[PDB]
């Protein structure tokens, strides 16, 4: 499913991730815009054999199992496959677990050089939430 962006904002905030850690919802909106383009079927392949997957691009070497990434951990403890559900059940729990994990948010390289320091508050305008 390619999401909308509002329609994204208002699945997002339903589901716990305004202002989870501290980051405000644009932010989360804007991180998927540039990691996904808001499609959750989504998938890229890393130099190191990795692959990222669903609307938050989140990496097989240590939050999901792909059954290719060998010596890889699957700290969400789900297939990678489940990410890619139209359903961003999966994807949000496994987030949430990565942005407390330490780096906050620059775990997410497109949200650290494209969202990060500017006005995100930008990507929820206009939204009924
Ligand atoms: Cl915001
Ligand atoms: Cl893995
Ligand atoms: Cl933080």
């Amino acid at each position: 499913k390619v999401f909308g962006r509002c329609e994204l904002a208002a699945a997002m905030k339903r589901h716990g991730l305004d202002n989870y850690r501290g980051y405000s919802l644009g932010n989360w909106v804007c991180a998927a815009k540039f990691e996904s383009n808001f499609n959750t079927q989504a998938t890229n392949r890393n130099t190191d054999g990795s692959t990222d997957y669903g609307i938050l691009q989140i990496n097989s070497r240590w939050w999901c199992n792909d059954g290719r990434t060998p010596g890889s951990r699957n700290l969400c403890n789900i297939p990678c496959s489940a990410l890619l559900s139209s359903d961003i059940t999966a994807s949000v729990n496994c987030a949430k677990k990565i942005v407390s994990d330490g780096n906050g948010m620059n775990a997410w390289v497109a949200w650290r050089n494209r969202c990060k320091g500017t006005d995100v508050q930008a990507w929820i305008r206009g939204c009924r939430l």
